[PDB]
């Protein structure tokens, strides 16, 4: 399962599947005279109590099994090279199983310094996952953080269960974030995060978010694919619903408008450096990425080296053409929205120019 | 005749032919974290005494030969199984022949609980039909409610007769409305009420509305086939008339707005519970539905059987995905508007903001 | 020349060629319950001194050879008997050579009672044509009213001269509506009156306008078939502007604003009674059209009636749908302006609001 | 590389590629009443202190070696012929090589009337090149101005090196512009120049500006191209940005909007008179052209005078067609903007009555 949702993903038509990011209505205002030189720029960032090299993360995928803890250890090796966060993906199967463990563990080992990202499901806290399991989902690659994730729109469409999103689990989650000595990060998975959502966790203690928007990788179309293949009837309800969510350019104005002082990733279909540099023009703080380093990963480390170089040879273009000679230059520096990402922020009542203030701090 | 209708709507090519509902210009807000889980969700809501299962029902099409009454008897009989509403199609044909009343008689026979709604058209109301015959209809299926259907642009482009809407029609008709003992429904027949004509009927006694808007079964299209199958020249101006109408989604905000208080059916190409819960989103308080009906109808009972359950999964997907546990929590939810039905209301004064509160209360 | 433009204009592509009238961004509202019936609707309309059948008119198109006068003769006799008024030709070619004139008697020979409209160019006037011109282009046809066009940009594409158009001209004109008998309308040839054309036009003494706005017959396109012909090298200028002009729904807009007091002929691209009906609910007093009659009348008398009939069914099928009973009620019935032509008036200061007021008064 | 250049802009697809000028969303207003003739058109203009024929330059592009001194020849022969002003390409490479001087000199010997513009790179002025350099430059054309290009999109992507844009370069400038006799201009190279641009090389006394905009011949296209051609990575980084820069139309209005008294030309994917017209209907003062001018020098002289034929001609048909008399009359004539340009404006700030102002006092 945790093998067909990877082969799936690296293999079929799902990243971006009649969906968007509205990225392409976000424009960054070009510098003919940018004011700085390209080897000037400076791409570091901070990450919670870490300083990073690029302010770009890998987020969480894989793990639990053998050939997931290999995948797992090539990115994690190439991301402590290149001095790049990284998420693993959802530890439950670790918690249940100690043969799952090491498929996690590895990337510590193989990646001692950089911020190491733990994960389980907002529903666990209401299936009796408490501070314990979040306590051994952290100890076990000595993480920096935990995220949790929300997956709501992929388990209405998935052959098996329902979702299960009582406010009780807020409340447990509430009552965790007090006895971590870590912090927590709650993320999407591929359909977006709302203003009502961001302002509902962050009643509940939340500050630090993951947008995980639509026009990435669509987890409604993975499951799509794994009702077809076993003739399961969900699989056309799944279809009518493969542009459901929030665009990943709206939710991080959503939560960067609703929430000023979040820390923020932009993730969901970030596909190359230029995107990286919109979504932190944007809001963001950092950019996250899922699907490409996964394919990438399974090419091999050498092409994990390479998709890395291409990213932050992209991000500095970007920076070097908007005048940007830090990563909080460029959190400030000159954009155009456009077109329905414009349409979206307008009904959504994010005044622009209230807007325009609260991004650039 | 009426067996000439069902058999071009249901074998060629006239749902959504160059129209529009425009519900892709509706984006319903997802919620990463709904605040429920998916076993929670309720979808009962009131149909005048009544209480139904579904926000959906199945709007007026057929009956008045035995191959019809065999189609609305697996329509009434799936329609009772799922607490489904269902109307008939014009009763006209059994006011005038007592052979015509069994097609129509045996969905009481089949259905003896849900809601059953009579028909009858607005035109026959000058051409003398009166209290008796509103009554006769009403009793020939022991009704909950009348629909009086509005046709004008069928009538047009129909090789046969010319429409005539004159206001006696009204008053005639809320002097029937004093009598009765059941609720009149104004509906229309894939074109769209505008605020102009609800306002109108509002002025009358008329408080339930059925939108019937353009971008579902296109009726001008229909009478356009038929035009070119008896070689008769109206054909090719019903083609320049291909898009005449209001759009569903234009017709919903349209009438909400001019009748806060309506009790409102918003039909016209609702063609998946996604569909359905935009619609009620918008300000329905009930989705209506026909043509997809009498396709899987015409299947079977079991292929309808099949039918409704992926619109109810569908409605439910889009509650959970909202954070909606029950149909007034969906009527609330946030919404996005954008594109053409954003420039429609623009145009037509309709104020995004006190919109808002209208649909919401 | 005047037979070589007539040959274009029917057999070959340049109807709407790389051009837009805009009416697609108008849509007339549906009226569900029209408050009348089909057989009450009157069409009838003032056309000066004259009543009409229909708010609709030929407009000038030719006339000055042996062919030419038949195809004139069988517009004129179908015009008679629908009660349309026609225009006819340039008639300079009959001011020069007495053997050119029966090519346009004929018209009134044969159509002694509909509004008959002379016809000269606006550049004669700068070329020496004034007062005795004028009357005896009137007196040839007995007209009603003499139209004046301008067509720059045909003359600024086609192979031989080039146009001529001082003020000059308008004191002129000014002068010689002064002691002539019948109205003066200024027409323009399938580029559009602007705002500042109309008023220009208005401070001199005209109040008769017929936009011919880009869309329909492109005369830019004519010309540059004409200069392809003769491998001019103005060709491949004249196709960068075949978009070039005001679009006939911008242009009826700009007319009615600017001069609210305007006899208003909409035309340019009319090619439906719909077409007609949102000319006229925009704010044209009648819609005009020539290139379709032209294409009928070449194909015969019967098809040139069947035309009519087509034309006239749509207009009242839109006047049934819209509950407009008169030409005035169509004039004031319900509208929604979307797209390029609502950016379009906006730009242009055409507040939408003192628009409507305007276009309904 | 100097003809690696010249042979990629001139053979391969590269002009307007994935770009867009924004100019399909300005529109001329057509004057069906022109209120001129033809023939009293003046195109004449000021360029500094000397008379030209046409409100048209040909910009910078080529010399160094002896082929591309035979183009030049070309150019500037014909240029003089036209009274058109004549850039020529960077002269960096005859500051070093005394041989590369005369494909740059003959420029003068061939055109000795019209304004020839010298060419320098702004990286030269932190490499190292000062007044001396500059005034070598300009002496060995007799320029009556030099152009100091940005390009830094083009070096960001191009094999080797890398950009350097310290603003010691515009102190450097700035001290320059003091001892030089002729005036200098700031133009970009197919990216644009926005108003942060602009301001800021203002406020170091710059008053004269090339917009150079994307939508013409797209630099990071030809640099991706020369990067495919020798395996290098960063080809399909280049890719990626294909689409960055400020579009002409949008560049046009930024310069003249935060620099109303600027000196400006219109440049960047001007390929017609139209386009000419509008460019300078929107703010530029001038309109420039590179590419098409090479495309047809490359043909031959006899070429290239028909290039410039069409180009005056479609420029005094948009003087014509918008009763411009004058450059000034054309340079405050009506206007409708719409769509992407429109939003862009919006967006920035430029509040478009206050355009409409600038533009045209
Ligand atoms: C194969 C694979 C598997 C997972 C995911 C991704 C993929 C591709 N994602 C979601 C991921 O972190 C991310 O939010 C979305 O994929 C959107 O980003 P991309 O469009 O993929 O860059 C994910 N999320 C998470 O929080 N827990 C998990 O275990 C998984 N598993
Ligand atoms: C074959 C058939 C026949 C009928 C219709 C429909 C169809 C498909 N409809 C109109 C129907 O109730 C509905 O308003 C429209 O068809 C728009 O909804 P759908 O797009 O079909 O869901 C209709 N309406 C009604 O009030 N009286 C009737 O007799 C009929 N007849
Ligand atoms: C063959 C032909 C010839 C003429 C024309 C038209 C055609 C088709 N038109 C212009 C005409 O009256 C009208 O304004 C435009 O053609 C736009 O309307 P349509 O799009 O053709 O309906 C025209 N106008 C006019 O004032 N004097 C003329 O002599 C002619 N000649
Ligand atoms: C082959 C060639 C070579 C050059 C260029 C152009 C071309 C086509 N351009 C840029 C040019 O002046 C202009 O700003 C852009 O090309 C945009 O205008 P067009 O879209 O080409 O009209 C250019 N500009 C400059 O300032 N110095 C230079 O040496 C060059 N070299």
């Amino acid at each position: 399962r945790k093998v067909e949702h990877v082969e799936i993903a690296a293999f079929e038509n799902v990243d971006g599947l009649s969906s968007s990011t509205f990225l392409n209505d976000v424009i960054l205002v070009h510098q003919g005279f940018p004011g700085i030189s390209f080897s000037e720029i400076n791409t570091k960032t901070k990450f919670f109590r870490k300083e990073i090299s690029v302010p770009v993360m890998v987020t969480g995928m894989t793990g639990g099994r053998n050939e997931l803890g290999r995948i797992n250890k090539i990115i994690a090796e190439v991301a402590e090279k290149f001095g790049i966060p990284m998420g693993v993906g959802s530890q439950r199967v670790a918690i249940e199983k100690a043969e799952a463990r090491e498929s996690f563990a590895i990337v510590r080992k193989v990646a001692p310094t950089i911020p190491i990202i733990a994960n389980l499901g907002m529903p666990q806290l209401v299936k009796g996952y408490g501070l314990k399991e979040f306590q051994d989902a952290i100890q076990m690659i000595e993480a920096d953080a935990i995220a949790v994730h929300l997956n709501p729109a992929q388990e209405v469409f998935q052959p098996e269960g329902e979702p299960e999103y009582q406010i009780y689990a807020l409340e447990k989650l509430r009552d965790i974030s007090k006895e971590l000595s870590v912090p927590i990060i709650v993320k999407e998975s591929g359909n977006g995060i709302s203003m009502e959502t961001a302002k509902l966790l962050y009643s509940y203690g939340i500050k630090n978010f993951d947008t995980s928007g639509q026009g990435g990788t669509n987890w409604i179309a993975i499951e799509m694919i794994r009702d077809i293949r076993r003739g399961n009837w969900k699989a056309e309800s799944a279809k009518n619903f493969l542009d459901w969510g929030v665009p990943t350019a709206a939710s991080i104005m959503e939560v960067r408008y609703s929430v000023p002082d979040s820390f923020l990733v932009g993730s969901g279909g970030i596909r190359s450096g230029l995107d990286a540099a919109k979504a932190i023009a944007l809001g963001a703080d950092i950019a996250g990425m899922a699907l490409p380093v996964l394919k990438s990963a399974i090419e091999g480390k050498e092409s994990l080296e390479q998709f890395f170089r291409k990213i932050i040879f992209e991000l500095k273009a970007a920076m070097m053409l908007t005048g940007s000679k830090d990563v909080d230059a460029l959190k400030k520096t000159s954009i155009v929205i456009l077109g329905k990402l414009k349409e979206w922020a307008e009904y959504r009542g994010i005044n622009l120019s209230i807007y325009e203030k609260v991004r650039k701090r």
